[PDB]
């Protein structure tokens, strides 16, 4: 019961935070190149807690000289699934990955190789501090839907950093672009001939990749040919030293979809089943923000996939299966810690959580609200500090 208060308002706070932490994959026009730029952030768990921030930084040109589509701003919004093959003794990786376009509220010549099903080979060359490598993929991709489905082999042995890290190395052309956007498809409108995509991928705390790739069709083949050079890094760190986690926290128990739909209920005061500026806004000015209209109605873009300008219940779902799969970054927990630290001391009293549990339109006897104090406190000192709140939260 206060467990799953703490939950609740935990699930709320991240969200809030999420909404607002740029976590999608942001495309760009680049007049200048005739083509496009990106940039985005991914979130690598860290296998005995923590996450390992991979900041990346993209630009693709076309190969060929025909006309091209240059985007509006939007983005796409990238579900990743990885697994092992059990028959499989190389070292190698499972993908399957549903992307999709979104970002612009409510068709070329190159769109038309990808109305259905395309085989797709990848190769890429490595070498991270010294350490050489290749990988070999093979699989499909449904444009249809989004959908990719590859196997890749470390051809040389074993891999020398995490398959994760190289995931976005290893066909942004393969993207589900909704009907009101298909103007904005750079990567389809570059097809067949291709696009070289770069990118610069900073490892907090660490070294960094450089990729070029080719990406064109060779045949009926979609074919992603890379090279890519990590310098800088730490032998000891989170690539190198292999500390990252593996699999897709992927399983969502019956208990944790309903957490998510007690956490929507907190922002659908009107139990319509969508999320409006309205209401995103008056949650988070029970929470002592005070966002503009044009910072909310920003925030539901981020999560808004049918662009009708609300989030939905299946949008809400979707966004914290996503949300909850990658681990918070300190910075980020010390500032959900601070909703509640309203004085700053290190320490959440009970007045404070009160405060905070009042304003989020909850009536709660001061023995509901002291429980919460007693399933945080590890030390009975009868407040919430920084290292209980960081355990209560994951
Ligand atoms: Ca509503
Ligand atoms: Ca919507
Ligand atoms: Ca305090
Ligand atoms: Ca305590």
């Amino acid at each position: 019961s206060s467990r799953r208060k703490w939950n609740k308002t935990g699930h709320a706070v991240r969200a809030i935070g999420r909404l607002s932490s740029l976590e999608n994959v942001y495309i760009m026009a680049d007049k200048q190149k005739n083509g496009i730029k990106a940039n985005f952030k991914i979130r690598h768990n860290i296998e005995d807690g923590g996450v390992q921030l991979a900041y990346h930084y993209q630009q693709n040109t076309p190969i060929g000289d025909g006309p091209v589509l240059l985007p509006d701003n939007h983005y796409l919004s990238v579900q990743s699934k990885l697994s092992k093959d059990p028959n499989e003794k190389r070292d190698h990786m499972v993908l399957l990955e549903f992307v999709t376009a979104a970002g612009i509220t409510l068709v070329s010549k190159g769109e038309e190789l990808f109305t259905g099903v395309v085989p797709i080979l990848v190769e890429l060359d490595g070498d991270v501090n010294g350490h050489k490598f290749s990988v070999s993929g093979e699989g499909e991709g449904d444009a249809t839907y989004g959908k990719l489905t590859l196997k890749f082999i470390c051809t040389t042995g074993k891999l020398p950093v995490p398959w994760p890290t190289l995931v976005t190395t290893l066909v942004q052309c393969f993207s589900r672009y909704p009907d009101h956007m298909k103007q904005h498809d750079f990567f389809k409108s570059a097809m067949p001939e291709g696009y070289i995509q770069e990118r610069t991928i900073f490892f907090k705390d660490d070294g960094n990749y450089k990729t070029r790739a080719e990406v064109k069709f060779e045949g009926d083949t979609l074919v992603n040919r890379i090279e890519l050079k990590g310098i800088d890094f730490k032998e000891d760190g989170n690539i190198l030293g292999h500390k990252l986690e593996y699999n897709t926290r992927d399983q969502l128990t019956e208990e944790q979809i309903a957490e998510f739909k007690e956490a929507f209920s907190l922002f659908d005061k009107d139990g319509d089943g969508t999320i409006t500026t309205k209401e995103l806004g008056t949650v988070m000015r029970s929470l002592g923000q005070n966002p503009t209209e044009a910072e909310l109605q920003d925030m539901i873009n981020e999560v808004d996939a049918d662009g009708n300008g609300t989030i939905d219940f299946p949008e809400f779902l979707t966004m914290m299966a996503r949300w909850m799969k990658d681990t918070d970054s300190e910075e980020e927990i010390r500032e959900a810690f601070r909703v509640f630290d309203k004085d700053g001391n290190g320490y959440i009293s009970a007045a404070e959580l009160r405060h905070v549990m009042t304003n989020l339109g909850e009536k709660l006897t001061d023995e509901e609200v002291d429980e919460m104090i007693r399933e945080a406190d590890i030390d009975g000192d009868g407040q919430v500090n920084y290292e209980e709140f960081v355990q209560m939260m994951t």
